[PDB]
Order: structure tokens, then C-alpha cells, then sequence
């Protein structure tokens, strides 16, 4: 919460108090209630637009350090999933000059929740034991549509591993979040088309079109009509079979049964079939491309403009070839002639409306010729071509139908929610901040720095270095479980079950899917994740080089252990073991928001263990760093992405070092902590260098002792912010010499991204739109860092810490923060009559809030 | 009430006593409290027989300060909704020089009463799960003429919020409020046409005509016969579908089902479809007009004036285009061919009886060409033109039956009543006051000041700055709930239910919905609202220029709070939260009128809270101010809208500072409070300025301390009124310096609007029709304001405070009466003999339906028997429960 | 009474003569059709055919008296030379049949 | 209170004997269908005595 | 079309002297009505008996509209315990009655 008075600063929680474990079960933090913070804002200059197209921004009144007022100043929402591929330059569309982003994943086996045999599979094995010949006769088949010999052979295997549905549901969530873009233009806010490209203004009149393989540059098209995998290249292969007798051996163990429940899940069974086929092959099968009409800032230069969705770039699975088995209409022995095969099956697979040109061209809507036992030549299709035909017909309400059916056949409530969490955590992305003295800045148009971007985890994204298809050495970003085809076959036939596979009412599918607001809710759900990682990284002052070099040669002992426990270093078989210090981040999340992240159960040694997206990232990335104007990299600060007001304003509780500065010109304006709090100044007056009250040294005064680093102390960080927020901070060491990290041109601090204004809005003023909490304490050399001011500059702030003076700093006028008059002609403290008449009600509201 | 003696004003309740929280249940304010006082009609009467065309004034005898009695003195009913677009000028009717008023709404989703899935949905899920054993794609799940694949997708992924229905009911109520003008002239007030145009006279014999897009000036016709939306400037689109498949992928998620339960009348059902379509598209779809015959004050010159209803200019945002998915007549395979479709649609839509031009021209009565798979081309209509054609065909009596069937599906009683409260709050409107010495005044004809107007909340109404269609959106004035298509689809098909949505009888529809008297009755419901807001703003002394700049100013910390807390701009747990000081006005209302305002619930984490229309206004507007006789603005007063006789003759109980001056009775007349009351006189360096007994803190604050402002004190306010009501007050600083705010020409007070007289009436005299209570105390720059008199002028009033002298005053000669509530139900109804012959059967069949929401005679115990594998049915492993809020628990840590 | 020129009382009056109500999968009987069935049973000492129907678990008989639909036009007398006259309440048959 | 206009929402009450008397007036050859003041009603009427 | 198809039990086909007629009557029984406009014709004459002739009348029952389902698939019993027919002669000889 933002603060009206300095009394609200002193009484704030300490960091260790919030990093503490909490026992109580909580609730998911859906974007539907994060929605209400952007709307329902204080301010009289604000037209309260109803369309979600305009509700994309943090609007508010602001108050200057000099005591002036500014109305309806703006702060852009940081996150997006769209990467531009046609940047405007000189007010005209121009082909991009920068290579595409990429993500990877280490899929893992899921041994947790091993399956139990049904009484059906039990009696089947008994019949195999006692050698009951009749039960697997040649022409016996179930109403399911599969013949008995196949069931008797699928049952014979013993499997240790359980079933997951994680990568499956994850691919469905990714396709969903791509298809959501195609919904009404009013249902999608414009800020999302102008986070990376600040010179572009989308049109409300015409919907974004969702194409595929249309990118202009760097081999992005992946062959067009001839579709090919973006990752590694090549075409896959697909074959439809009525029986496992037909599938080639050395291929049999891999073949997947397709239950009838899948094929009756939609208006067009070939489409449900195609969507299941997408569901268990490699992703992306192609590069999807959102296209949108946009115009000039003056409206002068309209045109279509291309965007590549982030979801389209993540790489998961990658199984290349697949054999699908299908139900049959009639109780008949396995087909021998071709016509007897084609007429036999429940549905006859075919390409969708879009055509393809390849060595194996597919005419639009072409029928597939089913395989049979006596066939002179085995039959097969290219996979990327196959899915390419149907790439145009997936649709979010159809996916909704499909999901209701899956929810009915087997549980989907929780797993889809966790998969959705992974989707947000991986596919939401913000540009690195540029440094400035004022409220707004951005990097020059069509530049490598314009397109640098980071995860919510404050890890920079990997960027491709060559034309598609890529042929990389893998660099996985985080673990996920794999969906096992064999266990799926054991379950689809009623042969087996698992403790989390319980069937559910269709109405229980989580409400996100099939809803057109889903994109906006994605963007919103991304912010709290950054708040938890940010408060993790800012509590200790480690510089961005000290993290970047912490997994390479320039490491310390302490940086070694430090990077080691942030991430999922550990690798037990068939498991994902959580980071030791990811738990602290989950605690911060639960204490600062009174809500909880999605869990996945996982067992080790018979011990149960929850795991969250906080606990399953992988080490070796590069961290967020600020740029200088003119693009020079600077990496002194601890890593950052987003402006302080987001942190201060969405949280219910925050640690003391992070609070907003109270408004200028009041009694109880910003102050500081001194000797009584147990702090001590470091003077260096011989060189004009004076530094705040700080923690008493513990043999760590100039070099830290080996294996140790800076200690948590809020009040000292607060003082460091007070020194920084003056205009001339100087980052030196104990002797007053330069440190190895690059430093901002003097007085600059990182600041939020510029976007074009609407009518009646203002650019943010002063330090209202800036990171401030990013204070250095530990350099890559192992030395301490000190923030200095000259002896003359340093006198007022020292009086403030001493509490014999006040300081003047700018602030948002939101909630209970009111502007302070220059005089302060105070009267006797007096409760207002209206405040007493309406106090109980005000208590009832707060009680209702606490209850939840 | 009016006071009889000074003993009664001296014993009147304090303001804080009336603003206390009250815990008792109270009946709705039907507006008939005012009817039995200003009208012949005590009890019932037929509207035709009563001539309420002439029942449009406050009447009575008046007593003057000089001792004379003026019989048959009169006062106008302040409020209206009609806006002239042609003003009489120089006895000759002419085009308006001034642009039209506009209004904006902030529509949005909020948590409502918690929602739960029904038994019918469980049966459907079990039908699907059981269907999974057989390689047959089959259609067991069809309901009410809908495709089996559609019921499956309407049964998925429910939204926690709940369901509202409010914006729907707003659009319906606004429409009704407009069509109610269409009834005969005998039962609409004469005054209603002449609140703003005081020089015109309506003719009783001929009814008003309601048209569309007819206006002469500023492009008000929205393309005329070829229409466009008045605000967006665009044109909509509408398409009808037998099944959801034919809907383009760009918008399959926004589709709305049109349940068969409406259209069950043998009354034209093609119109009921149009009125379902109207209540979910953007409003207004066109600018309605009321044309009425009128004449000159001499009766000499006659003509047809044009008016715009205030309901027709308020913008409820929403959906330009609609896919309406129609029920199938006969259960059947999906109509792959056309003749299978049309001969099987339960209704086949066609345009209403009016022609339209432009692209996609529509001949009258034209038939829509149905959409089905494999069709040669897609077909749709512009919706502005489709709605333009039915626009002349709706009427009060059909809206009543429509809503009567609508009530059978979902309860609509309390929700509609609250929507009607919003209707009255946003549509009733009054002109700004003119200062004078005497009892009447009005602004010059066809002037900008003549047409300037305000809400019952003392906030001004904004004007358009360019010809329609408007190129750019105005700021929101108030925020309302929205109605989700998704959970609408779930609720209409019986798949979901909430405690606010329990079905009701067609007789439960509130009386206003049917009657021709409804316009008059809406006109009477806005007065208590101003009385509440007036007592609120007048309890403190803050001036108009001071409210006007308050939200931002840095001169004083207290003032910023005092405005920030009166508007609804706060939230928690994803829902709206009521304005903190709106509750004061609500309490003030309940305590003065002994009636309860209509409210709606918001669920904060499952805890319901009541929001009233007092609590949902938004910042931005200018506040209400009086004009000089010459048209110059006057800033110095607190906000005012109406003469105080209205405030003080229609309240059961009243604040002390606002009571009427008592009648002369022998020696006694009027009197003032002194130091025995805790008060004390202000004096300065000047020896020729005297200010009344006031607070003791008044001695120590030429400027209020920051964080503090003037406090409630009835008696000092009373004394301030005594200084003001002398003909020669002076508005000045602690030192006797001029304040920055514009002040009236000397000795003048704001006074109520002039209207033409009937034979035998007299104009109000002196201060009988003035506002008096608006006593300034807080200046724009933080100074106190003092009311001064010169010494010689000062002597009699001070002795009147000392109870040793008396001050003459005028009064109405009216006694006090205040009725117990006329009706409990909120709906009129009378037993007929047949209602008694057939009583018990109705009484239990009714209750047997109210519990029957989402029930079918087949129970789970029967449909289990048909199931293949009962343990694996989701209804077994998932007994259903009410969803929690903000969201139901997911992924619990074991 | 089912078109524009309606009253309140004509509104309720036509509303309860007929089967206005529409619960799912059912035909709910008119409130005042029951009076007509009572007249039938008292004046003839005989009963009309029933169909059972359930709502809310409540049983409900229904008869052709209870299942007509609103919006028709009523019997009216003609003048000689064919002029329509509609002052009388609706009629079809001579009194002696009734008596 | 239903002498010339019925009060809103109410209509004529059942009373047999009055209907009997109305039949007695009708079965004479010259009945005249008017209102309380003796003015014509809006319904079309039979040529006299029919 | 499968979910709509109606089985015709043998009980229907042995309900009359000509099974094709019972079949036709069941088919009338579950499709749309009227399937045509039936016409009663009767000789009539003048009041004086002067002008005899046939005269046409349309029954009221023929004008009521009910149902209206348009297309129908009827399933029929087979004479012998045999697997589903594959040749045409094997189909025609198979069924209980040939429509």
C-alpha cells in the first residue's frame, strides 16, 4: 500500500516477517479480481471508459516535490506476449532487423501417483493365466470400438509410472492463448500492440487476424505451403490405423489409442481428431502469426502489421512421428481389402480446408486411405502438412467444448490451472528499462535494445542467432512433466486408474478457457509474479554482473551457493525437486497478497512435496539490466523490470524498505533511520564522500569474508533509497574508488517505458514512474558498494535521518493520499463529524475484506 | 413539516440525530405520499376521470410580512425530462439555439449473490459420460429446441460473479418511460411541458406523438430514414442463427440464446424478439422525439413543438452486433437444407412496419434469409435500421406482458424497482435558479441560461459540443452492473441459479410498469432525492465555487477528503464498494421520510452489502449555481436546486436549521438563539458591521486550520438565515473585506421558476418561493464568510435572538399531515371473485414452482438405473456446491 | 385485451383464462380454467378427461378447459346486411340448449 | 365507487339478480345501450330491438 | 439421422390383414399432419330437388396442424437369424414384410 504519512512507513512489516512460512490454505489469484484495481481508480480528470480496449493503463493524479499538482498522469502496463516483426520507422512500416526470441523446456518422466489396476484388467490377466482361449477371438470387439486381442495385449504390460496431462494441457493452453487474439477488437486493449513498438497505433474497427507462416524475414515462414518444424527442421509423420496389428513393429509400443469420447467432443469429429493430434505431438508445429491493422501516430500511414505470439515460440515435447488407433463402426474382424477398411472406421480422417504443397501435397479436405493387413504399400502423411491444413479452424469455444469433454472423461480442474500458471510464467514478457532522470524514456526505433525483453522471473529471454529452422544445443529454461502414451492407453481402455484422474462435472472447467477476456487476464496475472521475484532480488544488494557471472567463471563461493539454491539444480529420477530458496518467494507471495499459487504434488522418498512455478526454473540465464540513453548497457543495479508503484499499489503488505515516499510539504514527510536504530555513518570527507547510516560492520567492511554476503536490513536499504533519490549519487567503494560494474550517467535511475498518450493524459512527472528500490550492496569482486554524496550535498539528508528535517519527493495521489499545503497551519486534532457518523460501516467493509 | 410556533422549531431534531444509522425495515417510496397532498385524489381513482393534467402545482394561501393574505397562491413542481428543441419566442415558435444534454454510464461486471449449478446440469453431464461407452455420436442432450452440441457448450466453465440483469432492466425502463408519453393528454401534467419553456401552453385535447429521428437542429436526426448510432456514429449488425455453427469464428463467444419461454404468447412474437434484441444492444439506438401541439400564452398562435426525452440521451454502452440463436420448433436433425430450417424455426424473424434507406435497404415487413450450413452466402442486417422499424410499435401495455412472462423465468421485482430508481435518478432534471427579491423569476427566452439544468444530486448535466453523431465520448456520470451473455445463456436454460434469481409470478411486476400515470409518478419520486442531497450539502457551509475546485486543491486538506469520499471510486476483492458518505444521505433519507430506498447487493468475499443510487456517482461535474437577473453567474451560495417549502412540507421529520418561519400570533412572530445557547456575536475593527451569534470557534478562525472545516450547528445556521432574510445582508471577510466568489445584487436570494398561471391563481409573494437555507460559510481560498449588517440595521434582529423583539416573516398557510404507507407489496392487485373461487390451487402451485427451479420429475435415483457404470458418473464423484467468491479453491496442497 | 387497447384488469383477465405459463417440459393449466371445469362438473354431474402432469413434485390434472392459448378473436354477432356488431359478450348458441 | 368508470384493476362483480333484470329489460323490444350520463358507448350496436 | 430412426415392432405388422397397410398407418401415425387435404364429396340437390350434383366439403380435422416432422427412417424385423445383408437380393428376401 502507498503511504499518506511517515507513520505508515515506520510501522510497516519487516522483510523476514513476510518471508516466514504460513500454514493457512488460500485461494487462487485470478485476473478477474485483479481487473478491478485498474478500473475503480481515484481521480476527477478520468473518463471512466467501459471498453476493455481503453482500460489498459494506470491513471492517476500526481503531486510534485515542489508542491504542484498533475492530473491524469499515465503509467503503461509492462507486460505483453506479442513480438513485432514489422517495426514502424519514419512513420512507415518497415521490415524488422532483429532476430526472434526462443524458449525451451526439459520434459521429465512423471513417476508420482502410480496407477492402480481395475477389476476388469485383473480378470483379463486371470484369463491370460488360466489360458481362456475364447475371450480374445478373432472378431470380438467392444462397444468402445476396439477388438479384444488389442486389449489383452495392452493389459499385459506392467507400468510403474503415473499419468500427468501436464504437457498436453499446456499445449492446449498455448493454442488457446494464441486463438484468443482473434476475438473482437474492443475485447483486447491497445497497449499490448505498443509495448515493444511505441510508435504504432492499432485500429479499433477491425479484428486481428490469426494467420500462420506469414513472417517476412529470417526464414520465419518455414517453407509456407510446405510446412516444416521451426525447431530442428524436418517433417514429422502421421498414420491412422484401425488396429495395432497394422502398425509397424518398433513402432507398436508408441501408438496411441483414441477413445470415442474424443471424437464425439465436437461438431466435426475430424477436427477433434486433429486437435488431439496437436495435443500429443511436438510444439510449435508452425509459427502462428497475428496480423493487425495499425496506423501512424498521426493516423497517416495505415497498414497490416505482423506480430509473432510468444506462445508460438516455446518448445515443448517434440515427439516427431505418431500412429493413432481409431474406433470401428461394426463388430467385424480386421479389414483385408481397402474398401473394407475405409467403410469400417468410426470417423475417416482428412485434411482441413487449407491446402498444402509438398512432395506429398494434400488437396483441401482430402480423405485418408486407411491402412490394412494385406496392404502392398504402407500409407502415411507428413505431419506439419497435416496440422497445417487445420491450423485455421481451431477456435476457443470449440476448445471449450473439447475441455468440457475431457473434464468429463477424466479430471481437468487442477491440472489445467497449473498449466495455465506455467503459460503465464513463460509467455509474459517485458522490455528492459532505459535509464533517465525524469518519468519517461525508450530506446531508439528498430534497435537491438528495443527488443530485448525479460521474463516475469527477471531472466532475460534467449534470442535465436540464425535462420529457421534452428539446430541448437539445448538451453532449457524450466522443467515440466511429460504425458505418457502407455499410461494413457491403460486408462482409455478402462484397464487402469489414478488418484488424481477422478472425473468431474463439466461446469467445473476453470472459467478462463473460452472467454475472450483471457488475454487481459493473462497480462494482469503476470504482475504479482514480478512483485515476488522483485522483492526477492532487492532484499540483498547483489549487482546484475554478480548474478550474470555467478554460473560462469567469475564466481565466488557465496555466489555459487546463491545461484545454486535459487534454482532447481537437483535431479532425482522421474521427479522435479523444488529450489530451496524458491520457497521464500512463495512465502512472499502468500503474505503480500493473501492468496496462493497453483500446486503440483510430487513425492520423494515417500515424502510429499508441493511445487510451484516459483520452484521449477533452471540456472544459466542472463538477468535484466538497464540501458543508458544511446543504448550503453549498465549493470550496477540489482535486476529490475517494473516501476515501484505497481509493487506498492497492488500489494496488501510490503516490507519496510519498499514503501512509497509520503507527500511533500506535510509534517511527517520523508525521513530516515539513524544511530538509535543501531546504524552508523561512513564518512570519507577527505574526498568529499559521505554515506548514510548503515548496518554496523561485521568484518565485512571492504571485502566480504569468503562464503558470506550482505545481511538483510530494511532501514539501511531505506536510507540507501534516500541517498539515491537525490540527483547526484555516486557508486564507489570503501576507499572511495570505482567499482568494476558499469554505472549510469550521473543522476540517472531506471525508468518505465514510454507509450503514446490519449487525449487529456499527461506524461508522468519526476520519479513517479521509476524503480528506486534497486540499491547495490555486493559487487562481483566481492567488495562492498557505497552510495556517496559530497559533504555539502549530504547535510540535509543527514538531518532528515536524524529527524530534524524533512525531505521533498513526488507521489501519486491515490487512495488516502492528499496534497499538503505549504503553510501547515495546524489546528487541534479533531475527528470530523462525518467520519464518526459513518465509522461502523467503514469497519464492516474492512471486516468483510479480512474475512476473505 | 411546517412549524406552528417558535416552540416547534426550537424543539426540532438536530442534524446528527437524523443522520444516525437506522436498523428498522421500511417500505419503498412509491411517490403517492406527495400525490395525496397536491391533488384531489386521496385514495384511488381512474386516471381518465381525475384530470391530473391540472394537478401539477403546489397550492395554498399565503400570509405576508405586512399582514395581508394572498389566496390561491401557487408554486411549480420543479422537475422534468422533456427538452424543447423549438422554443416560443416573441409569441412565435422557433428553432433552439442551444445544444442538447448528454449523459454517460460506466457499465461493468461485479460480484452478485453467489451462484450454483442445477440438477438439470448434473443430468446432462451424466448423459455425456454414459454416452462415452458407445461409438455413436448421438443427441440425447437437446433441450427446448436447441442443438445437442450447443447445450453441451453452454454447460461449461461457469463464471463466479453471479448474474445481474440490471442493464437490461435499465434499457427496458427507459423505453417504457418514453412510450408512456404516448397516452392521452388528460393524464400528463401541463407543467411538464413548460418547466424550461415557460412561454408555451400545451393543449389538452390532442395526445403527444412519439417519433424517431425528426429533429430540426444540430444534426439531431441521426441520418433520418437512414440511421446511425447517436454516439458512436456507427451502424450495428444483427444475425439470427438456428445453430451456433453458422456464427463466424470472430464472434462465436458472444452469442446469446433466445429462450422459448418468451414468445409463448399468441401475441405477435416477432416483436417480442425485437424487444429482446433492443435490451441487449447499445442504447440509445436512435433519438426519440415527442411532438406536441401547443399555443401562445394569449392562446393566439398554435403549433407543433418538438421535444427530446432525457431518457433518450443517456448512453448505456454495449454491443454493436448480435447473433441471436433461435429455438427449433420440432426436434430434428440439423437442417442441412433450407426448407428443413424455416418450417422448423419456432419463429421466423422479419423487419417491422417501416422502410429504411441506405446500404442494405429494408422494405417494410421484409423477411430475414436464414443462416444454415452450406448456404450460398452469409446474411446480416444493420441493427440501427432493424430497430428503427419496430421503433413505433412498442407500447406500455405490451412491455407489461413481456415483463410479465420475463418474471416467470427470473424474479424481476426488486431488480426492476432498483433499475427504476436509477431511471428516475438519471432522467428527472431541473433548471438553475434566478436570484430576486420577490417570488418569481425566469431567464430570457432561448438563452443558454434558460436551458442549463441539474440532477436530483446537485450536479449539473453536461452539453454536447458538436453536431450528432458525436465524435467523442463524455465522462461517465454513474456506474452500473452489466449482464453477461454467458451466464445469461446458463440461466435461461435452467442450468444455473442464485438467491436473487428465484422465479416469480407475472403479477409481481410493480405498478408503474403498466400505468399511464407513470410519468407523473416518476416526476414525484425525484423530490425526496433532492431533499436528501440538499440537507447534505447545506449542513456544511461550503460554497459552489469551493465544491467546484475541491477535488484537487492544496489550500486545505479537509476539503479534498470531503469530496473524495462522496463518490464511488473504491474496490475490494474484485467488487464495487459504496461511497463512504453516500450512506449519510441514505440514512438521512430513511430518517426523514420513514421510507427505504431500493438497493442491490454486492458480495465482498461472500458478504453481501447494499448499494443504493446515493452511493454510485462519479467525479467530474460542475455543481449547481444560481444566475443573476441579468444572467451573470453567482458563486457564493451552497448548491441549491429547489425552494425550501418543498423540503419542509413533505418530510415527516426535519433538521432544525431548515424549519419554516412560524406564523405571527398576537405578540410573537420569529426569534433567535443567543449566548444561553452557547453562541456569541462577532465584531471587528469596523464599528458599522455586525454578525449574528455564531459558534465560539468563529472567534478564532479567519482561515480554517488545515485538516479542519466548519462544523454542524443548527442554531448558528438559523441565525445566519435571520441575517440573510432581512433585505440587506452583506457577504464579507473576517475583516470586512470582499470574498473572491461572485455575489448577488444586493439583498437578493435564489427563487423558484415562473410558469404561466391559471384563472384564479396568484403568484407567490416575497420569500415564499425562495431558497433560504443555503448559507455560505467556507470560501474557496479557505476564509470564513460572515453575514454582516450595519449597526442600525442590526438592532432589532439581535434583540430577536435575545427574545426581546420579533421579526416579521411570510409563510404558507398549510397544516401538517403525513400518511402511513399506501402499499406494502410494491405492486397493485385486487381479488376478483374468480381469484377467490380459485385460490388455494394457485397458492400451492405457485410455491411448487418457486422451489422447482432447475427441477425435473426424473431424479438421479431413476437415471442411475439406466447408467452403465454408476460409480464413474461425475454427479457421483462431484456433488455440486455453491461457488465461493472471489474464486473457488483450486489446487489445494493436499 | 391482448393488443394495445388493454386495461390492467383486462390484462389480468385474459392472462388467467389461458395457459400463459411455460415451465419446461410441461403444460401448466390456466388459473381460471378450473372454474370452467367446476361449472361443467356441477351443471352436468359428469367429468372431463384428465391428463396427469407434475410440477415441483406436485401433481396436477389438466383438461381441454385448461390448455388453450391467448390472442384469438371472439364470437361476434352480425347485422342483417352483414355489419359487425360487438356490444354483447361473446355467444354462439341459443338459450334453450343451455337450459 | 364503480358508477361510471370502474376503479383501475377492478371490473363488474357477479350478481345474478341484476343480470336477470337486465334480461328483462332486453327482452322488451326497444333496449338502448348507453352509459351513466346517457351517452353512446364505443362498441357497435344492433339495429334497435335486435 | 440415426438418433431419429424408429423401430417398428412386429406387433404393429401383425395388426391387420395387410401388413403393408398397418405399416403405412404407423407411418402416418408418426409423421406430420395433415399429409394432404382430404375431401368429402356428397350428392346434394336443390331445395326443390331441381339441381342435383356432387358437392365438395373439406373436413375440419384435415386442417389442424400437428407434429410436422418431415423425414423418417423406419427399421423393420427380419425373417431369419442372419448377419446384416450385403447384396440386394439378400436384403429384399430378408425382411418380415416388404414395404
Amino acid at each position: 500500500p502507498i503511504s499518506a504519512d511517515f507513520s505508515e512507513v515506520e510501522n510497516a512489516p519487516s522483510f523476514l516477517s513476510l518471508a516466514e512460512n504460513t500454514d493457512e490454505v488460500l485461494k487462487p489469484y485470478t485476473g478477474l479480481e485483479i481487473q478491478t484495481i485498474i478500473t475503480n481508480i481515484v481521480g476527477d480528470a478520468n473518463p471512466n471508459q467501459s471498453r476493455i480496449f481503453d482500460q489498459d493503463r494506470l491513471r492517476g493524479n500526481q503531486y510534485s516535490a515542489g508542491g504542484l499538482v498533475t492530473q491524469n498522469a499515465v503509467s503503461a502496463i509492462p507486460f505483453t506476449n506479442l513480438i513485432p516483426r514489422t517495426i514502424r520507422v519514419g512513420n512507415i512500416l518497415v521490415n524488422s532487423a532483429n532476430r526472434l526470441q526462443i524458449t525451451e523446456t526439459n520434459v521429465s518422466e512423471y513417476y508420482s501417483n502410480p496407477i492402480i489396476a481395475t477389476k476388469l484388467s485383473e480378470m483379463i490377466s486371470d484369463q491370460v493365466k488360466n489360458n481362456q482361449f475364447s475371450t480374445w477371438r478373432r472378431d470380438n470387439t467392444s462397444l468402445q470400438g476396439f477388438n479384444a486381442f488389442d486389449i489383452a495385449t495392452i493389459n499385459t504390460a506392467i507400468l510403474p509410472n503415473g499419468l500427468s496431462l501436464e504437457s498436453m494441457l499446456l499445449k492446449l493452453s498455448l493454442l488457446h492463448s494464441i486463438k484468443a487474439m482473434n476475438v473482437d477488437a474492443a475485447s483486447i486493449n491497445r497497449s499490448q500492440y505498443q509495448v515493444i513498438d511505441h510508435n504504432t497505433v492499432p485500429t479499433i474497427g477491425a479484428p486481428a487476424v490469426v494467420g500462420v507462416n506469414n513472417s517476412p524475414v529470417f526464414g520465419e515462414d518455414c517453407g509456407g505451403n510446405n510446412p516444416v518444424y521451426p525447431f530442428g527442421g524436418g517433417t514429422g509423420a502421421i498414420a491412422f490405423h484401425v488396429t495395432l496389428q497394422t502398425v509397424p513393429d518398433e513402432r507398436k509400443s508408441y501408438a496411441i489409442f483414441v477413445p470415442p469420447a474424443i471424437l464425439q467432443a465436437t461438431s466435426d469429429a475430424n477436427e477433434a481428431l486433429a486437435l488431439f493430434a496437436l495435443s500429443m505431438s511436438e510444439w510449435p508445429h508452425a509459427l502462428y502469426t497475428v496480423t493487425k491493422q495499425t496506423t501512424d501516430l498521426a493516423g497517416a500511414n495505415a497498414g497490416q502489421q505482423v506480430f509473432i505470439p510468444t506462445q508460438s515460440t516455446i518448445h515443448i515435447g517434440g515427439r516427431r512421428v505418431l500412429d493413432l488407433i481409431i474406433p470401428r463402426r461394426e463388430i467385424a474382424p480386421n479389414p483385408t481389402t481397402l474398401v473394407a477398411a475405409n467403410a469400417m472406421c468410426m470417423v475417416r480422417p482428412q485434411a482441413g480446408p487449407d491446402a498444402t504443397a509438398g512432395a506429398i501435397p494434400l488437396a483441401a479436405g482430402q480423405l485418408f486411405n486407411m491402412n490394412f493387413i494385406g496392404a502392398p504399400a504402407f500409407e502415411e502423411w507428413p505431419m506439419t502438412s497435416y496440422l497445417y491444413s487445420w491450423a485455421g479452424r481451431f477456435d476457443i469455444t470449440t476448445i471449450r467444448q473439447y475441455m468440457g469433454r475431457l473434464a468429463t472423461m477424466v479430471g481437468v480442474k487442477d491440472a489445467y490451472w497449473a498449466a495455465h500458471e506455467l503459460n503465464v510464467a513463460l509467455s509474459q514478457v517485458a522490455p528492459k528499462m532505459t535509464t533517465a532522470a525524469g518519468g519517461w524514456a525508450a530506446q531508439a526505433a528498430n534497435s537491438a535494445q528495443q527488443s530485448d525483453v525479460c521474463y516475469s522471473s527477471l531472466l532475460t529471454v534467449t534470442r535465436s542467432a540464425a535462420n529457421f529452422p534452428l539446430a541448437n544445443q539445448p538451453a532449457a529454461d524450466m522443467r515440466v512433466y511429460d504425458t505418457d502414451p502407455a499410461t494413457w492407453n491403460k486408462v482409455a481402455l478402462g484397464l487402469a486408474t489414478a488418484a488424481n484422474l477422478v472425473p468431474e462435472q463439466s461446469m467445473d472447467v476453470p472459467f478462463v478457457v473460452g472467454d475472450a477476456r483471457a488475454s487481459f487476464w493473462e497480462r494482469l496475472q503476470a504482475i504479482p509474479m514480478c512483485i515476488a521475484w522483485t522483492m526477492y532480488y532487492h532484499s540483498r544488494g547483489i549487482t546484475t554482473l554478480a548474478w550474470d557471472n555467478a554460473y560462469t567463471d567469475n564466481t565466488n563461493k557465496w555466489l555459487q551457493k546463491m545461484v545454486r539454491n535459487t534454482f532447481s539444480t537437483t535431479q532425482s529420477v522421474g521427479t522435479i525437486i523444488p529450489a530451496r530458496y524458491g520457497k521464500i518467494v512463495c512465502n512472499l507471495y502468500k503474505n503480500m497478497f493473501h492468496r496462493a499459487p497453483a500446486y503440483v504434488a510430487t513425492s520423494v522418498g515417500g515424502k510429499e512435496l508441493h511445487i510451484t512455478h516459483f520452484e521449477r526454473w533452471l540456472p544459466g540465464g542472463t538477468y535484466a539490466n538497464v540501458y543508458s540513453g544511446a543504448g550503453a548497457v549498465v549493470n550496477c543495479f540489482s535486476p529490475v523490470l517494473i516501476p515501484d508503484i505497481w509493487c506498492q499499489y497492488f500489494t496488501a503488505k510490503l516490507p519496510l524498505f519498499a514503501g512509497a515516499f509520503p507527500p511533500a510539504q506535510g509534517q511527517n514527510s520523508t525521513k530516515g533511520f539513524n544511530s538509535k536504530q543501531g546504524l552508523m555513518i561512513h564518512r570519507n570527507q577527505n574526498n568529499n564522500l559521505v554515506a548514510p547510516y548503515l548496518e554496523k560492520f561485521a568484518d565485512n567492511s571492504s571485502y566480504f569474508p569468503v562464503g558470506q554476503g550482505p545481511e538483510i536490513n530494511d532501514m539501511a536499504t531505506w536510507n540507501g533509497r534516500l541517498w539515491m533519490t537525490t540527483g547526484n549519487v555516486q557508486y564507489l567503494d570503501y576507499s572511495g574508488a570505482a567499482i568494476v560494474e558499469a554505472v549510469p550517467p550521473a543522476g540517472e535511475l531506471p525508468v518505465g517505458k514510454q507509450i503514446p498518450l490519449l487525449a487529456g493524459e499527461n506524461a508522468p512527472i519526476e520519479l513517479t514512474n521509476a524503480a528506486t528500490t534497486c540499491v547495490p550492496r555486493y559487487s562481483n569482486d566481492g567488495r562492498r558498494i557505497f552510495t556517496y554524496l559530497t559533504t555539502a550535498q549530504s547535510v540535509i539528508p543527514v538531518q532528515a535521518c536524524n529527524r530534524a528535517a524533512n525531505l521533498a519527493r513526488s507521489c501519486w495521489l491515490l487512495s488516502n493520499v492528499y496534497a499538503e499545503p505549504a503553510l501547515q497551519a495546524l489546528g487541534d486534532e479533531v475527528e470530523d463529524a462525518f467520519d464518526t457518523l459513518t465509522n461502523s460501516s467503514f469497519l464492516d467493509v474492512a471486516k468483510s475484506v479480512a474475512e476473505s
